[PDB]
């Protein structure tokens, strides 16, 4: 009949009012995202005299529960960046407020998906890819400290969100899929486009998986397409064998799932199971990026640093966060270390 006293609705989801007061405070103009876990709102924090997205979580224990897990990381990441200069939108407080619990972040205007929809997908430039890959190097190398020891376990465009058009900079955002390194409780993980094959094969994973994710997220950004589109994990693990060939036979002996995708022969090499693919490893990355070729589709021919030179940097780089083995996968320190970055 009512849910809260009338506040709530179907899903225990705060039925948002434009231009409501909370505690003398928060003044609230318009929602700006749904999802699982809750709402997100844009809102004026009339104390700090500024913009907030608050993060209101639902009216059901396992929400709550899940958003305090938030909480307590994010706290942990601002005990270890007083500064806030590490790329990573940084929790301001917390409260409960009608029986939510609503996390109050920093206000960013566009996420990077949004930017690729201003392109109409034909992506952006290298000069301004190597600078969010840079960016988002340093997000990780932080994520990456021993006492943090963080996998956000999620990243795609949508997480990655804008500064301001003049400041050109990225945020990692949204650390509600986010664990510390451990032991396996969880299997079905990460966005099936940014999905690592550690996790496709069942295989143990660590914070490598999010190095791959931003592989894909670097090569979408200066294409437009999404790398690895796969319509289900299948179809997924044939885009990636496309590009990359067939997995190591080391790797393919001890995953859990190989038998999801592959085959044992009798000499004892691994094949593709059959389900329109490219034979393994003939969608060469050279290519898609369009090395020799004046970029994607043609479209940076005569460009200023994008050169032959600079475009294989990029392409070694790359292939280095989509290494197979999460073991020889280029680390956050080492990719901040590469020539793409001189
Ligand atoms: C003006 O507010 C935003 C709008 C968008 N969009 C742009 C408008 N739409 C075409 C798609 C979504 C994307 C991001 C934001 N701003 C946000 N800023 C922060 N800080 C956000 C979050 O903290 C956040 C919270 C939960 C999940 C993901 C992000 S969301």
């Amino acid at each position: 009949k009512v849910y809260n006293d009338g506040y709530d609705d179907d899903n225990y989801d705060y039925i948002v009012k434009n231009g409501e007061k909370w505690m003398d405070r928060y003044e609230i103009d318009s929602l700006i995202g749904k999802g699982s876990f809750g709402q997100v709102v844009k809102a004026y924090d009339r104390v700090e005299q500024e913009w907030v997205a608050i993060k209101i979580i639902k009216n059901k224990k396992a929400f709550l529960n899940q958003a305090q897990i938030e909480v307590r990381l994010l706290e942990l990441m601002n005990k270890h960046d007083t500064e806030m200069k590490y790329y990573i939108v940084h929790l301001k407080r917390h409260f409960m407020f009608r029986n939510h619990l609503c996390l109050v972040f920093e206000m960013l205007s566009y996420n990077l998906y949004d930017l690729l929809r201003n392109t109409n997908f034909r992506g952006v430039s290298l000069n301004l890819t190597r600078k969010f890959a840079q960016q988002m190097c340093t997000a990780l190398l932080f994520l990456a400290t021993p006492e943090l020891s963080i996998i956000h376990c999620d990243l795609k465009p949508e997480n990655i969100l804008l500064c301001n058009p003049k400041r050109s900079a990225i945020k990692i955002v949204d650390f509600g899929s986010s664990c510390q390194l451990g032991q396996r409780i969880y299997q079905y993980i990460q966005s099936r486009f940014y999905r690592s094959p550690e996790v496709l094969l069942g295989m143990p994973y660590d914070l490598a998986i999010d190095m791959w994710s931003l592989g894909c997220i670097l090569v979408e950004m200066h294409t437009g397409e999404p790398l690895f589109s796969g319509a289900n994990e299948v179809d997924q693990m044939n885009k990636i064998v496309e590009v990359l060939g067939i997995p190591p036979a080391h790797i393919l002996d001890q995953a859990p799932k190989a038998r999801k995708f592959f085959e044992k022969l009798p000499d004892g090499t691994w094949n593709l199971k059959k389900t329109e693919y490219k034979p393994p490893g003939t969608r060469k990355l050279h290519n898609i990026l369009g090395v020799e070729t004046g970029g994607p589709g043609g479209r940076r021919a005569g460009e200023s640093g994008h050169t032959v030179a600079d475009y294989l940097k990029f392409k070694d780089l790359i292939l280095r966060m989509l290494d197979y083995d999460p073991k020889t996968r280029i680390q956050p320190y080492y990719a901040l270390q590469h020539s793409f970055f001189k």
